[PDB]
C-alpha cells in the first residue's frame, strides 16, 4: 500500500466492501457460490463508478453557471484503453480499493485484467487524444471529447505461424460501465439527397442515419472535475418487409469499426460517411448548448480538428449558419474561421486526404458547394496578396486536378481555422518552410508548434507505481500534476539510494513483464539483459527493418566470434500493421523469422533474444514501456512528425537510441545531447541526399557486414522451406527504399555498441537514466494543453478542486 | 383512488424504502436529477427499484432447483409475446400498492410511467401469448421450468394506420436498454451451420459457426416467492478485405434480428430455418450441460421438451445427433430417450400452416439432421408396416419424406413419431386431430395422442389489466381465486345479488370510460362511453372472418338509413389486429374497415348510434386496456379452423359476453357457462365439411338473401370507396367464387343472433346477471389448469403453489 495510491480508512474501506456486495447481488445477479472472475470486474467497476456520480453532475451543472467558453475536441479516434484503474488512481480510491478487494479475498490487479481495451484509435493520434481529456480535465477546462463509438476498434492481432492475423476487437462483448447511453439527446444525421436555391439552399430528399451520443465519464487528478467523451453510435431511423428489417444494419455499418489506415489514405466511401457522421452530429450539439446572436459563438466554442479526419466540419458549420440560422457568408465564414483550428500529425504524402470531387458530389453535395465556395473567396484573397502569381494559386487550391479531381482537406483547414499547429518543434517548421509554405507566407500569425506530451497518470502513476513512489518519497506527490518538478531529481544524481531504488524498480518492472509473457503466451525471456524495446506501429517510415538489420548484425556477430562476451539482449518489437499493407506484414514475418533462427541457434542461448510482442495496444504499453531499458525510435529524419512512444519511454526509466526527429529532438534538449544516444542522418543530410539520388546499392558495395544480411535475405537463410520469401524487402531496401535504411546502418549498430558499453556500468546508466526521467517534465501533456489553452482556445487552465 | 385492498398492502416502512432506492436509482443508475429527469427516466428509476426486489428470490430460487434436483421442463418456442414486465412484477411481488404509494409521495403517477414501456412482443398471437401464460403459470405452480427462445431486435412489427392502410414500422423495443434481462455471457454457446458429414461414427465437420448469447429474463410466480426463467438466445458472430469481413458479421447475426410476421403460414425462408436450428441447437446444449451437473437413462426422469408446434421440431434429430454422434449412445437406445424426453403440441389443422423444407435445403444447411431424420422415417415405416402389413398407402401418408416436384420433409409427422406425447390445444380440435388429421398416427399409437385445452393468466388478464374487477370479486370470495380460479364459481351465488349486479355494470363502465379516454388522448378519436363495446380483436385473416364482422357493420348502417327514426341500440364496433405483410388479402379487409368507418362515422343521420373504429398497433398491452372495456367479443371463426383461441377466454374472465361459433375453445365456454348464456350462432364442424361434400356455392347464398346483395353491390360499385370504386373488388370475388371460408353461409344467423345480442342489451339486468353467470364459469380456462394437466399427463411432475421461503 504505497503511498502514492492514498488511504485505505476503515470507514471508507467497510463502505467499498458493502457496495461491491451490494452491486455484485442486485446488479450482476450472483452470490459468492457461482460468481464469475467476471463478476467480480463488473462489482468493483460499478463501486467505483458511483463515486464519479456526483462529480459528474456537480462539474456539468459548474459550467452552465460560470458559463466559461468551452472546448471541443473533435476525433476519429480516441484510444482510451482501460478505464477502471485511471479512474481509481484519479479519486484517490485504489489503496482503499485493493484492500476493500483483499478483505473480500481478491486481487485486484487480476480483476482489472479482465477489462477490454477501449482501442478506439490506432496509434499516436489516437493516443494523443486520450491524454489530453485527462490533461483537460486535471487543468480544469470545460472541455468535451467528440467521436465515433465503433462497435468494433482497432482489430485484435494474434501471431500465427510467424504471421498477423486479424480478428474483430468485440471490445462490448460483455457490455462497458463506463459509458452511459443518452438516447435523448438522439439526432439526425444526412446523406445524399440534393440542393434547392431560393432566401437561400436547402439540403432536400436526403437518407436519414441518427446519431445516438454515449457519454463517458473523464475525471481530472484529484481535482473532483469529471468533463465527457461523447462518442457516437449509427441507429436506423424508424425482400419486402424482412429485408427492409436487415436493411438498417447498412446504415448502422457507419459506426461499425475502425479504419485501421494508420497514416494511409484509402478513399473508401463509408470513411468519408464516418467522418460527416460525427461532425454533423456534434456541431448540432455545440449549437444546441450555445443557444443554451452568433457573434459571439467562438468567445464561447472552440472547435480543435485532430487532423483533417472531422475537416466538414467547416463547411458544416459554414452550412448550418448560413442555410439554418441565416447568417450572411462573411460573417459566417469570419465565425467559422475564428471557432475552428486545426492539428497536422503527419508530412508524408500518402497520409493527404484528397476526397474525389465526385464522391463528395453525391454524398455531401451541399457542402461540395461551400467548399467551392469558400476556395473561390481564399483564392481571391491569395490572388491580392501575390498579384498574378499563378503556380501558386494552383499549389494552395483547395481544388487538385488531374484524371480524378479531389479536394485536397488539409488546405481546407487551413483555409477555415484560425490556428494551425504541428505536434512538435522540428514538425511545425517543416509545416512553415516546406509543406505549407505558401500558406504560412499568406497567413504567417496562423501558424503555431504545439509540442505533444502524454499525461503523467496513466502514464507513470498507474503504469509504474514504485517508480511514481521512489520519486514521491523524494519530492512529495506535486509532481503527478506539474510534471516539471522532476527536475528536483537531479539534485539526486550522486544519491546512492536513489540510484539503488531507480536500478531496483526497473528490475521489478523486468521481472513483473517477463512473468507476464510466461503467463499468457508461454514464452521465456531473460530478466537479466537489456531490454531493447520498439512498440509502434509498423511502417516502413518507422523503421522496423533498421531494428533487423541490427539484431542479424548482432547475430552474425556473434557467429563470427561465439567465444566473445556481448551485453545480453531481448530485442522485442511489437505493434500491428495495417491489413491491407503488403510491405508491413512482411516486415512482421520476417522479425518473427529471425526470431524462429536467433532463438534456436545454442551457440547464442541467452545472449540474445528476439521477440514479437503481439497485440501491441494501450495496456500492453502499460507492462513493456516500465519494464523497458532501451526505447527504440528511429524514423528516418522528418517523417516522424512527433512521436509520443518516445515520451513514455523516457518517464519510465529507459534510455532512448534514436535519430534527430520529431520529439526526440526537444528530449535530447532537455536531458541534454549526452545523455541521449543520438545516431544518424539529420533532416538536412537527408535531403542532400535525396538531391544527389538515393543509390543503397553502394552502401551494399562497402559495407561486407550489410552485405552478408542481405544475401541471407535474399538467399533463403531466414525462411528456408520458402527461400524467396523476402524477396519483396530486398527488392525495397536495394532500388526502393524511401526511407533510406541503409544510409543510417553504420551510424546506428556503432551507437548500439555504445549503448552496450554503457550498460555494463549499472552505476552509470542509472545516472543517465536519473538524468532522463529528470528532464522528462516538458513532456507532460498538462503543459501541451496548458499551451493550446493559452495560445489557440483563448482559456486559462486551473487545477482548483471543486467543492 | 385506488389503492385496493387486491392490489397489498402500502406499509410505511416499505413505501419509504421504496422511495430512498428509486431516489438512489435516479442519481447512481441514471445519472439524473429531478431538474432534468425525463419521464422516462423516471419509469427506469421505478422498474430498476422493483427488478432489485426479484434478486434475492431469483438466486434462491435456482439454487433449490440445483440441490433438490427436481425433474425440470423446458418449454421451447420460437415464440413469447410476454408484453411489459414493471405491473407483472410488482403484482406478483405484492408490491403495487406500496409502489403507487412510494411514486404518490414524489409527484408521480404511477399508471403513467408503465405507459412508458415497451413491450416484449416477441410473438405473433395466440401461439406466443400462450407461452407467456404459460411460464406465468409454471412459476405460480412452482415447476422447475424454462422458456427457452429467441431474443429479437425486433419484435412484431408496430402498425401504423395511413390513409386507412396499414404500415409497419420495425419494432425496436431494446432501444433504451432492457432492465428486464441480464445478459448471461459465460453461458454462451456455439451452434453450426451447413458443412458436411464425415465418417470415422459419424462427425459434422466444416461449418460456419454462429455464437448464441443467453439473456435471461425472471418470472415471478403469484406470491409464493418463485422466480423462474426465460432464457433467450442472441446471436453473435464468433472472433476468427478487413473491413468487408468486420461487416459481414451482420449476417450470421440477422439470425435473431427480426421475428417472422407469419401467422399460421409456412413461408419456407431459409432464415427461418435457421432460427429454428439456432433455438434447438443452444437450447439443447445448454440442456445437457445442465443434466450433467453421464448416463443418459435417467435423462427423460431430469429432463421434458415440450415442442411449442413444429417449429422447434428440429430438437428431436439434434438430441439423437448429439447422443449418438457426440455420446457415442447405440441408436435405440437414443431414440428411446428422445421420445420419452420429448412431446409436441399442435396449433392448427390449416393446411398452409404446416412446415414442410424442401429436403434441398436441409441438405445444405443441416445435412447431418437429415440423414438422422431419413434413419428416423426408415424404422418409423418399418414399425408402420409391422403393424399394418400390406398397408402401402399408409406408409405414403405417415411418411416423414413429402413426395412431388419439391420433396420435403413434414415437420409434424417428425414430431409424432418422436415424441411421447401429442396434444391438441381444445377439445373440439384434439378430437379432429385423432378422427381425421393424424387419423393414421392415432391408429398406431393412440396412447400418444391427449388433449390440453388451453388457457390464459388470470394474473395479466385478471388483477393487472382489470383490478376494480378483482376487487369486487375479492370483496365477495376472498382473493384464492387468483391461483385457484375455479373458485369463480362462489360467484353463481350471487346471480341475484342487487348490490354485486350493480358492482359489476359499475366496473364495465368504468373500464368504458378508461378506454374511451384512452382513445382520446392517444388518438384523438372520440367513442360515446354509453353504447354497446362490440369488440373483434386478433389477427387478421380471412378465417377469422373480420369480413362477416364487416357485412354485419354495413347491415346495421344499412338498417338504420331505411328506418331513421327507428331506435337502435347504440353501438361502437371495434375491430383490431395485425395483417401479415405480404397477405394482400388481409390487408384489404384492414382498409375496408377503415373504409366502412370512414362512410359510417361521417353520415349526419348515423353520429352516436354507430361508430366502426379500427384499432390500431393491437398488442399485448393494448388487450390489458380494450378487453376489461368490451361488452361483446366476437368470436367468430369458421367451425374447425380456430383450434382454440384464448382472446376468448380473455373476455369471458372480463365480463363480455360472446357471440361466437361452436369452434375451439368457444364449445367448452359455453358448457361451462350453460349454452343459454351464450350467443351461438352459425353452422358446426358437421355443417361445414357437409358443405364441402356437396360443394360450397356462395351465389345460392346471394340469389337469397337481399340485404347482402346490397351489401355486395355497395362493395362492388363504389359505395364505400367512391374515389377508388373497383378498390373491393377482389374481396367480391373471393367471397362470390372463392372464398374457403363460407362467410355468406353464416351471415344470416349471425345476423340474427346481433339482434338477440342488442335485444338482451336493452335489458341491463339481465345483460349483467348473464355476464356474472359467464365471469363465475372462467374458472377452467386459467392456464394454471393447463399447465396442471401438461405437468400430470405429460410431464411426470406434481405442481404446488406452497411457498419458498
Ligand atoms: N442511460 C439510459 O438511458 C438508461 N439506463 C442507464 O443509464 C444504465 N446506466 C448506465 O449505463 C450508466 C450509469 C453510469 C454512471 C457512470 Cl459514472 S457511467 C454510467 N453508465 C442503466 C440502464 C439499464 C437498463 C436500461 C436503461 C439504463
Ligand atoms: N451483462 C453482464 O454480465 C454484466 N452486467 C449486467 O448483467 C447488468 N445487469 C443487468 O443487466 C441485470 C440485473 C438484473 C436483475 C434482474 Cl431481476 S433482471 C437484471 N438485469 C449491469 C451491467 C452494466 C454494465 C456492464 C455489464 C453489466
Ligand atoms: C503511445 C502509443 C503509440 C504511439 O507510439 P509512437 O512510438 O509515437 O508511434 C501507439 N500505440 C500505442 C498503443 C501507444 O500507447
Ligand atoms: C390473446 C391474444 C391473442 C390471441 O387472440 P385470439 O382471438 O385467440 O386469436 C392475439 N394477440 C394478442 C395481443 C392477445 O393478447
Amino acid at each position: 500500500q504505497i503511498s502514492v495510491r492514498g488511504l485505505a480508512g476503515v470507514e471508507n474501506v467497510t463502505e467499498l466492501k458493502k457496495n461491491f456486495n451490494r452491486h455484485l447481488h442486485f446488479t450482476l445477479v450472483k452470490d459468492r457460490n457461482v460468481a464469475t472472475p467476471r463478476d467480480y470486474y463488473f462489482a468493483l467497476a460499478h463501486t467505483v463508478r458511483d463515486h464519479l456520480v456526483g462529480r459528474w453532475i456537480r462539474t456539468q451543472q459548474h459550467y452552465y453557471e460560470k458559463d466559461p467558453k468551452r472546448i471541443y475536441y473533435l476525433s476519429l479516434e480516441f484510444y482510451m484503453g482501460r478505464t477502471l484503474q485511471n479512474t481509481m488512481v484519479n479519486l484517490a480510491l485504489e489503496n482503499a480499493c485493493d484492500e476493500a478487494t483483499y478483505q473480500l479475498g481478491l486481487d485486484m490487479e487480476e480483476l482489472e485484467e479482465i477489462e477490454e481495451d477501449a482501442g478506439l484509435g490506432n496509434g499516436g493520434l489516437g493516443r494523443l487524444a486520450a491524454c489530453f481529456l485527462d490533461s483537460m480535465a486535471t487543468l480544469g477546462l470545460a472541455a468535451y471529447g467528440y467521436g465515433i463509438r465503433y462497435e468494433f476498434g482497432i482489430f485484435n492481432q494474434k501471431i500465427c505461424g510467424g504471421w498477423q492475423m486479424e480478428e474483430a476487437d468485440d471490445w462490448l462483448r460483455y457490455g462497458n460501465p463506463w459509458e452511459k447511453a443518452r438516447p435523448e439527446f438522439t439526432l439526425p444525421v444526412h446523406f445524399y439527397g440534393r440542393v434547392e436555391h431560393t432566401q437561400g439552399a436547402k439540403w432536400v430528399d436526403t437518407q436519414v442515419v441518427l446519431a445516438m451520443p454515449y457519454d463517458t465519464p473523464v475525471p481530472g487528478y484529484r481535482n473532483n472535475v469529471v468533463n465527457t467523451m461523447r462518442l457516437w453510435s449509427a441507429k436506423a431511423p424508424n425482400g419486402g418487409y424482412i429485408q427492409a428489417v436487415l436493411d438498417r444494419n447498412l446504415a448502422e455499418n457507419i459506426s461499425r469499426v475502425l479504419y485501421p489506415n494508420d497514416n494511409f489514405f484509402e478513399g473508401k466511401e463509408l470513411r468519408l460517411k464516418q467522418e460527416y457522421f460525427v461532425v454533423a452530429a456534434t456541431l448540432q450539439d455545440i449549437i444546441r448548448r450555445f443557444k443554451s446572436n452568433f457573434d459571439a459563438f467562438p468567445d464561447k466554442v472552440a472547435i480543435q480538428l485532430n487532423d483533417t479526419h472531422p475537416s466538414l466540419a467547416i463547411p458544416e458549420l459554414m452550412r448550418v449558419l448560413v442555410d439554418l440560422e441565416r447568417l450572411d457568408w462573411d460573417k459566417a465564414w469570419e465565425v467559422t474561421v475564428k471557432t475552428c483550428a486545426y492539428t497536422n500529425h503527419t508530412v508524408i504524402p500518402e497520409a493527404l486526404e484528397r476526397w474525389p470531387v465526385h464522391l463528395l458530389e453525391t454524398l455531401l453535395p451541399r457542402h461540395l458547394q461551400i467548399i467551392y465556395e469558400i476556395n473561390q473567396r481564399f483564392l481571391n484573397r491569395v490572388a491580392a496578396a501575390f498579384p498574378g502569381d499563378v503556380d501558386r494559386l494552383r499549389r494552395m487550391s483547395l481544388v487538385e486536378e488531374g484524371a480524378v479531381k479531389r479536394i485536397n482537406m488539409a488546405h481546407l483547414c487551413i483555409a477555415g481555422s484560425h490556428a494551425v499547429n504541428g505536434v512538435a518543434r522540428i514538425h511545425s517548421e517543416i509545416l512553415k518552410k516546406t509543406i505549407f509554405k505558401d500558406f504560412y507566407e499568406l497567413e504567417p500569425h496562423k501558424f503555431q508548434n504545439k509540442t505533444n506530451g502524454i499525461t503523467p497518470r496513466r502514464w507513470l502513476v498507474l503504469c509504474n507505481p514504485g517508480l511514481a513512489e521512489i520519486i514521491a518519497e523524494r519530492i512529495g506527490e506535486e509532481y503527478i500534476s506539474d510534471l516539471d518538478q522532476l527536475r528536483k531529481l537531479l539534485s539526486y544524481v550522486d544519491d546512492e539510494a536513489f540510484i539503488r531504488d531507480v536500478a531496483k524498480v526497473k528490475q521489478e518492472n523486468k521481472l513483473k513483464f517477463a512473468a507476464y509473457l510466461e503467463r499468457e503466451y508461454k514464452v521465456h525471456i531473460n530478466p537479466n539483459s537489456l531490454f531493447d524495446v520498439q512498440v509502434k506501429r509498423i511502417h516502413e517510415y518507422k523503421r522496423q527493418l533498421l531494428n533487423c538489420l541490427h539484431v542479424i548484425t548482432l547475430y552474425n556477430r556473434i557467429k563470427k566470434e561465439p567465444n566473445k562476451f556481448v551485453v545480453p539482449r531481448t530485442v522485442m518489437i511489437g505493434g500491428k500493421a495495417a491489413p491491407g499493407y503488403h510491405m508491413a506484414k512482411m516486415i512482421i514475418k520476417l522479425i518473427t523469422a529471425i526470431g524462429d533462427v536467433v532463438n534456436h541457434d545454442p551457440v547464442v542461448g541467452d545472449r540474445l533474444r528476439v521477440i514479437f510482442l503481439e497485440n501491441y495496444r494501450v495496456s500492453l504499453a502499460e507492462k513493456v514501456i516500465p519494464a523497458a531499458d532501451l526505447s527504440e525510435q528511429i524514423s528516418t529524419a522528418g517523417t516522424e512528425a512527433s512521436g509520443t512512444g518516445n515520451m513514455k519511454f523516457m518517464l519510465n526509466g529507459a534510455l532512448t537510441i534514436g535519430t534527430m526527429d520529431g520529439a526526440n529532438v526537444e528530449m535530447a534538449e532537455e536531458a541534454g545531447e549526452e545523455n541521449f544516444f543520438i545516431f544518424g542522418m539529420r533532416v538536412e543530410d537527408v535531403d542532400r541526399l535525396d538531391q544527389r539520388g538515393y543509390n543503397a546499392q553502394e552502401y551494399y558495395d562497402r559495407i561486407p557486414e550489410l552485405r552478408q544480411i542481405i544475401e541471407q535475405l535474399s538467399s533463403g537463410f531466414f525462411s528456408p522451406k520458402q527461400p524467396d520469401l523476402f524477396k519483396d524487402i530486398v527488392n525495397m531496401l536495394m532500388h526502393h527504399d524511401r526511407f533510406k535504411v541503409f544510409a543510417d546502418y553504420e551510424e546506428y549498430v556503432k551507437c548500439q555498441e555504445r549503448v552496450s558499453a554503457l550498460y555494463k556500468n549499472p552505476r552509470e546508466w542509472t545516472r543517465m537514466v536519473i538524468r532522463n526521467i529528470a528532464t522528462s517534465g516538458k513532456f507532460s501533456s498538462d503543459r501541451t494543453i496548458a499551451q493550446y489553452a493559452r495560445e489557440i482556445w483563448g482559456v486559462e487552465p486551473s487545477r482548483q478542486r471543486l467543492p
